[PDB]
């Protein structure tokens, strides 16, 4: 047990009410993120395979951890009287997709296609593991600036994936679909695909398409930057008003705009400058 197996560093992130510290695993120097979660604001508890009462976030992290590098891995966790503490992998150097977009504006299609594809692979891997993220967005995506690999983070609004209707939601409103806004219901996959359309527009236009409830419900997309027709068609497809008109993961990945994606390595050399 105990907190001498990590050395705590500076607080990460530039705002918000959460607490995440840069850390280093004393045992082997592995860089890690130390995320503190308060009991008071966990609304969702689950119970572990061996049946302990933990935050849903932990149950979901444990279900998606494993060889595949597309989701940040939970390396360990500890409970305290008033909070849980989660130890996760930390790439170094790293930058979130929100900052990266703040710095570099709208991304070339080629870089968006490669980022977007790795996001699809990560989300497929969560779904495949029985986990629904429910807050896919540029702040919840890390870029490993050296290998050009993206990593999905923050399962704090997620749920077990199921085929029936969800009537609760706690993620980011401007990424949530029109069926949630109007009826307080949605289904997992189709909701996630809407958030993927918002994300792809964000990447190619440098900002999200909708801020207000009405624009979400209206679902009309205006492009403010030059964006190929195939990419605009994928986006409008993801943002179909009717859930059953959205594409599956498989159709998104077999879309003509998704062909000939760069490997992560090439993506970092070309767009992140590696060598
Ligand atoms: O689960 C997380 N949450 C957050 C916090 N935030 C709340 C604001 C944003 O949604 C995400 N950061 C991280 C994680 S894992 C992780 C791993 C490496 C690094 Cl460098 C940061 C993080």
């Amino acid at each position: 047990p105990l907190e001498s197996q990590y050395q705590v560093g500076p607080l990460l992130g530039s705002g918000g009410f959460g607490s995440v510290y840069s850390g280093i695993r004393v045992s082997d120097n592995l860089p890690v993120a130390i995320k503190h979660v308060e009991k008071d604001r966990i609304s969702d508890w689950g119970e572990l395979p061996n049946g302990t009462r933990v935050p849903m976030e932990v149950v979901l992290l444990k279900k998606v951890s494993s060889g595949f590098s597309g989701v940040i891995r939970l390396l360990d966790w500890f409970e305290r009287p008033d909070s849980f503490v989660l130890i996760l992998e930390r790439p170094e150097p790293v930058q979130d997709l929100f900052d990266f977009i703040t710095e570099r504006g709208a991304l070339q299609e080629e870089l968006a296609r490669s980022f977007f594809w790795q996001v699809l692979e990560a989300v497929r891997h969560c779904h495949n593991c029985g986990v629904l993220h429910r807050d896919i967005k540029d702040e919840n995506i890390l870029i490993d600036l050296n290998r050009g690999e993206l990593k999905l983070i923050d399962f704090g609004s997620g749920a077990l994936l199921k085929d029936t209707v969800y009537t609760d939601f706690d993620g980011t409103r401007v990424y949530s679909p029109p069926e949630w806004i109007r009826y307080h219901r949605y289904h997992g996959r189709s909701a996630a695909v809407w958030s993927l359309g918002i994300l792809l527009y964000d990447m190619v236009c440098g900002d999200i398409p909708f801020e207000h409830d009405e624009e979400i419900i209206r679902g009309q997309v205006f492009f403010r930057q030059r964006v190929s027709s195939e990419c605009q068609h994928l986006i409008r497809w993801c943002l179909a008003l009717r859930p059953s008109d959205r594409p599956t993961f498989e159709e998104i990945q077999n879309h003509p705009w998704m062909q000939d994606v760069l490997l992560p390595q090439e993506t970092a050399e070309i767009h992140l400058h590696s060598l």
